[PDB]
């Protein structure tokens, strides 16, 4: 059996504000991951809690979240148009929205037209997509929030686009589609589980995959974070994929990968 | 002068809850930086949200700050100590808490007795440093809300330590210390403007120096950040410096660094 201090520690992770919408099969695993490495469980439950800060709280908070359920109704109003208001609460889509335009130009004729897209670790992108005319995705993702608000928004609008938990540690998406979306999220699934990047990309069902990366650059080149995620990628794929095309896009940096 | 259009979104900036306790000065700079890079400003003006969020936003939540604030003021108590639970409101302090212990026994020595202590870009550490016996410390940072947490809880516990508002992109901080502490910070400076961290370092007036970077790994090796760092670190250490020591606590990569 689980250790009754163990269990306290755990019961305050699950009963957290700030993890109110994370996946608690999630919350349970990350925890067990670490409560073998700390002798007392507070510590492990810290240690927890700043992994799943890491993986999926700091993109967004919990009312911001509220916030953008809010401002989506007064979308679907079709007047306030606040809709880039909303998606700027996520810092994922933050991040990509002045480059929006330039990266539908470039990445959906590589989709197809009306595909089945996967969005994996969605976040709030498919509500992104599905105002450009990309409204047949399946968004997954560990951050039942994002989750929600894309089901929401989806119905809403009449798109067949919806969303899912989906814990990519633990499984692999069996959906059939035409493209799957891996965007900035092998660097976080590879710091949870070293080779799960490569696992995960040999094993999905569909024949072209967008891959993107953060270029951490903010008028520095820092570090060189945009070639040394280059280089691991290259080094990871799997060798019946094939790189297709590559380019950076407001400090994302997009590979078009296919099916080889 | 300026354009109309661009002060609106400017204003726009200045004037949102979330930036209401980042420096203005550094506000402006971002902006300024990027304002040439969009035709809309309305794009310069998401896109400096995002950069702000990268740099300084993301770290610790606008409301998480007055939480902060109630928790620090029952530790003062005596009774509570809730003193971590206020740290664990600072990412970069809850991600030191579990390791604190060996991360004090590990370092302190080499700052030694009553030191005077430089934290450049120091977020809520202070106060994590002054409960361990660092009570002579000046931080300094372009939150003011970090700022004033730590100058409030420094005078309530009778602490030299104080923290002063601080954008170590336009100044080099001139104060003379025993040791300088840059922790979790040279990425994010050098993201910011190239060949920054090297000024930075050549220029400190004090002897001794720590240096650290997050190991962004969380179970599995990731894309191999710690040993990117690392190279980093070691190819642009300014020649006047030499590394005495280097270890890893808690996912932080630790260098001791002393002035030859
Ligand atoms: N193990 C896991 N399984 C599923 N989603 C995960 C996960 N680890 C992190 N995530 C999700 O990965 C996302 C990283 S942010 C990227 C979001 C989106 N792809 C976009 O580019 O806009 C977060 O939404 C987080 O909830
Ligand atoms: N240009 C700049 N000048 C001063 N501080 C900066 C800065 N850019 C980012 N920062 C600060 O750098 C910090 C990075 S988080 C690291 C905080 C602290 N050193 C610790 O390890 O706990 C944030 O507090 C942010 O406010």
């Amino acid at each position: 059996g689980m250790d009754e201090r163990a269990q306290a520690a755990l019961d305050a992770l699950l009963s957290a504000k700030n993890l109110r919408d994370v996946c608690p099969e999630t919350v349970r695993r990350v925890f067990m991951e670490l409560l073998p490495r700390y002798r007392k469980p507070k510590d492990a439950e810290k240690a927890a809690r700043t992994h799943l800060h890491q993986i999926t709280g700091a993109f967004m908070t919990a009312d911001a979240q509220k916030k953008a359920r809010a401002l989506l109704a007064r979308w679907n109003e079709g007047d306030e148009s606040a809709l880039a208001a909303a998606l700027s609460l996520h810092a994922s889509t933050r991040e990509r929205l002045p480059g929006a335009d330039e990266w539908m130009r470039r990445v959906s004729p590589f989709l197809g037209a009306d595909a089945r897209v996967l969005d994996l670790a969605c976040g709030l992108n498919p509500i992104l997509l599905g105002s450009m005319g990309v409204t047949n995705a399946l968004g997954m993702d560990i951050h039942l929030g994002c989750v929600r608000l894309v089901n929401e928004t989806a119905r809403a609008r009449g798109w067949h686009t919806r969303a899912r938990a989906c814990d990519l540690l633990s499984e692999i998406p069996a959906e059939e589609a035409d493209a799957a979306l891996l965007m900035k999220l092998l660097p976080v699934l590879e710091a949870q589980k070293t080779g799960r990047a490569a696992e995960l990309l040999a094993s999905l069902r569909a024949p072209r995959l967008v891959v993107t990366f953060p270029t951490r650059t903010l008028g520095g080149r820092g570090v060189g974070m945009e070639k040394h995620y280059a280089d691991w990628f290259e080094r990871i794929l799997p060798d019946t994929l094939s790189v297709r095309d590559r380019f950076t896009v407001s400090d994302e940096l997009v590979y078009l990968v296919e099916r080889t």
